[PDB]
């Protein structure tokens, strides 16, 4: 209605039901748009934010509509703190959906959730955006056990100095390639070294990467040539296929089409 633009949402539709939890921009709830349409609503706390800068991107990020993307709805930002308004996943994250072992999870539904991520990063390399923090932290997974990838881009507008740098104490070095830890490259191919990083995750049920070392250690580890080894969940195909998105060399790691095939290739060789 008057006062809203396409990417704004009237805070007077949302009722809240739930508090999810807390994130990095703070508290996140679970309610409905116009009395039926589940959302969650991130709150964004006051200074975490680059604000004016993300509200111009939320125009860009609303028409990236993928199935395995979780959708931006909107965004309140008449008064603080601001609002983000997305699609709701009622599972939850994956890094904690991985780690209950109750689930008792077959390989074929671990190959499936990578799968629905490699669509996802193969929709965003297809449109030329970059996640720049993909991780299974960064990753949600609906009722049906979909998996979503999430905070495509997000990171570009985090204000806290930890988080933004390498010389920051919350910077992602465990998913990040040797360019990106010496020169701050950031590329297609950061977001595919990632990638593999979180086939890691999903194979070994959740563990840190490098759970062993430091950052700092972890840095040095890589910078030697060294990688991950093979989880134990994951056979010589799957492993092949994570270890492909390490090459030091960044045009020598495959694209996210590629992957999607040798997937795709492993689902029908294996089932
Ligand atoms: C019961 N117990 C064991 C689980 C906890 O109760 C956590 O339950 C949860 C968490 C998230 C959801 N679902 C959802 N759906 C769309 C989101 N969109 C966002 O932008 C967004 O930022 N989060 C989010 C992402 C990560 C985290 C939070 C919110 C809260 C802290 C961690 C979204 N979380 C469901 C259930």
């Amino acid at each position: 209605g008057l006062g809203y633009g396409s990417w704004e949402i009237d805070p007077k539709d949302l009722t809240f039901l739930k508090e999810l939890g807390t994130g990095q921009f703070g508290v996140v709830k679970y309610g409905k748009w116009r009395g039926q349409y589940d959302v969650a609503i991130k709150m964004i706390k006051e200074g975490s934010m680059s604000e004016d800068e993300f509200i111009e991107e939320a125009k860009v990020m609303m028409n990236l509509s993928h199935e395995k993307l979780v959708q931006l709805y909107g965004v309140c930002t008449k008064q603080r703190p601001i609002f983000i308004i997305t699609e709701y996943m009622a599972n939850g994250c994956l890094l904690n959906y991985l780690r209950e072992m109750r689930h008792r999870f077959q390989t074929q539904q671990l190959l499936e959730m990578c799968k629905d991520v490699c669509e996802a990063m193969e929709y965003l390399e297809s449109k030329q955006f970059l996640h720049r923090d993909l991780a299974a932290r960064n990753c949600l997974v609906n009722d049906q056990g979909v998996v979503k990838v999430s905070d495509f881009g997000l990171s570009r507008y985090v204000l806290d100095d930890e988080y933004t740098s390498s010389v920051g104490s919350k910077f992602p070095v465990r998913w990040s390639p040797p360019e990106v830890l010496m020169y701050s490259k950031f590329s297609s191919k950061s977001d595919i070294w990632a990638f593999g990083v979180l086939m890691w995750e999903i194979y070994s049920l959740g563990k840190m990467p490098y759970e062993r070392f430091t950052n700092s250690e972890t840095a040095e580890h890589i910078a030697q040539g060294l990688r991950l080894y093979r989880p134990h969940l994951a056979s010589e195909k799957v492993y092949t296929i994570m270890y492909s998105c390490w090459h030091e060399k960044a045009d020598e790691r495959p694209t996210f089409k590629i992957l999607l095939s040798n997937i795709l290739d492993v689902m029908d060789e294996e089932s």
